[PDB]
């Protein structure tokens, strides 16, 4: 039993992460095969003003750049600008390069964040993509490069994440691997504000069902309340929609309890939880997508 926020084991990516040096500005590069991809802003000018990317670029040298790995040397043959990351070409070839893919994410979904530094996995955290585009991490200065990513069962890398920029509020923003920033956010000093965050209703229903298979039932309504009165109930209060009931079938069989009676028991513990906790947790949790609840609960054979 239990319910854990965990990260998918970071071995993968570690061996793919790099430290990409541009004068003297220092960030990570994801190092696949002979390409080195990074945050553009490696070659800004400086932080203040607004930065032409497009002069950045075409006034760059080659020989300003150093990429190396664990001291290393990888040596730069080119550099593409695609969005908010360059593509670095590079003469060696990463030979620990992962069955991989690049999958651009949704709001909702969970991934793994490898915190890195100077090219180093200092740590690894999961984290989910909030409505408003941005991550609630911990990044101090160097971070940005650090990748993102899930490993699906057949040990295939999705990279979908490269951290960028930290917000005025402390969010975090970054890019996928084409380069898009999540949430069309700039990777600018500029003022941007984030949308309203969301609870992701979805995740709360879930976590309740884990809340339910872990004994922990003192919270649970006799009201129910369906799909339609719930999301309507929702906007008003700060809450996504959520999904089609039948997603939690499984849940809904193994505790015998149905969605519609989560969403009604949501919306009375809104309200707070009176000094008691549902799984240690003191209010309602979004943390853990459905997908993850099932994963730590009954995923193993
Ligand atoms: C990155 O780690 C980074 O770019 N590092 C470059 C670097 C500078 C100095 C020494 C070593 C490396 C960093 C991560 C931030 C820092 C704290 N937490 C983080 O997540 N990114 C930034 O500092 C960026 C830099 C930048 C990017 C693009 C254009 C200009 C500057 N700045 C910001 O995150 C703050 C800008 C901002 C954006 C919106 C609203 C307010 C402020």
């Amino acid at each position: 039993s239990g319910l854990k926020k965990m990260a998918q084991p970071s071995g993968c990516v570690e061996r793919c992460v790099v430290r990409v040096c541009y004068g003297s500005t220092v960030l990570n590069g994801v190092w696949l095969g002979d390409t080195v991809t990074c945050p553009r802003h490696v070659i800004a000018p400086s932080t203040t003003v607004l930065i032409d990317y497009d002069h950045a670029y075409s006034t760059m040298r080659l020989h300003n750049f150093s990429v190396s790995h664990n001291g290393v040397f990888l040596g730069v043959v080119g550099v593409t600008m695609h969005g908010s990351v360059l593509r670095i070409k590079v003469s060696q070839s990463n030979v620990h390069t992962p069955k991989h893919v690049f999958k651009t994410l949704k709001p909702g979904d969970s991934f793994n964040i490898l915190a890195c530094y100077e090219g180093i996995a200092s740590g690894v955290f999961g984290v989910n993509l909030r409505t408003n585009f941005t991550i609630k991490g911990s990044f101090i200065n160097g971070a940005c490069g650090s990748p993102g990513y899930n490993v699906r069962n057949d040990g295939t890398v999705e990279f979908c994440y490269l951290h960028q920029i930290e917000l005025g509020s402390g969010a975090h923003v970054g890019s996928d691997f084409t380069g898009s920033v999540y949430g069309n956010f700039d990777d600018q000093p500029s003022l941007q504000v984030e949308s309203a965050n969301l609870m992701l209703s979805d995740n709360v229903v879930a976590f309740l069902y884990a809340a339910l298979l872990n004994g922990c039932r003192w919270w649970l309504c006799s009201t129910r309340v369906n799909v339609d009165g719930f999301n309507e109930w929702a906007m008003a209060n700060g809450y996504t929609s959520v999904s089609s009931v039948e997603c939690y079938s499984i849940l809904a069989a193994k505790t015998g309890v149905s969605v519609e009676q989560l969403l009604a028991s949501i919306q009375h513990l809104h309200e707070g939880f009176g000094g008691k906790n549902i799984l240690g947790y003191s209010s309602l949790c979004d943390e853990f997508t459905l997908a993850e609840v099932v994963k730590q609960m009954y995923g193993v054979n």
